[PDB]
């Protein structure tokens, strides 16, 4: 009965390294690399939390938020290299509960994931 | 029926400038400058959200957080110059829902406040 995390990240190698670390810290973690696939997968699998990049093939992160939010109310943590002020404000306003700059220290990501899961 | 914000910040001038900005954006905002006073004030006034610095006289931000949490369940956004990885993890683990580095752009702070209020 571990918390289920879905990592949505185009960088396959980065996604996996992040996945392995979170798994080592009491989380069950899956990885999706396509934005359109993420929308379908998030709605059907209903992860406890989504770690979401803004830049994605198929559908970008902002579009992923808009499309899943009517059917998915769990925390979404945006994790991206798109770190300008406008980008951050826009992500949050579109439905992300957090917006984190890459590269993120593993422990910091874990702490933010835990804090979000705490308020559900 | 505006959201009520309490800013807890030792820099009186910075606190006021931040207060004025948030007020201009549909928030009711108060300012507290002492950690010990903040604990009493947060518990009794029950703000909809607290903007909380780590560095405070009387009682530090982590202590304030620790002390109010059994009697205060609303969002706490830590806003501080204490930006080390360990500091961030500790703040979140202590009960903060967000942890933001100073100086923060006004629009970004507003967005984070709204996202946090959204999750109640």
């Amino acid at each position: 009965k571990l918390p289920k995390i879905l990592i949505v990240e185009d960088d396959e190698r980065l996604a996996r390294l992040t996945q392995e670390y979170l798994i080592r810290n009491g989380l069950e973690v899956g990885v999706e690399t396509d934005g359109n696939r993420a929308i379908r997968r998030i709605i059907s699998e209903q992860p406890d939390l989504v770690v979401l990049d803004v830049m994605l093939p198929g559908a970008d992160g902002l579009t992923v938020c808009r499309e899943v939010r009517p059917h998915y109310h769990q925390p979404i943590l945006m994790l991206t290299a798109r770190t300008e002020d406008m980008d951050q404000v826009l992500g949050l306003e579109m439905g992300a509960d957090d917006y984190v700059a890459k590269p993120v220290q593993p422990r910091v990501l874990l702490a933010r994931i835990r804090a979000l899961l705490r308020r559900t």
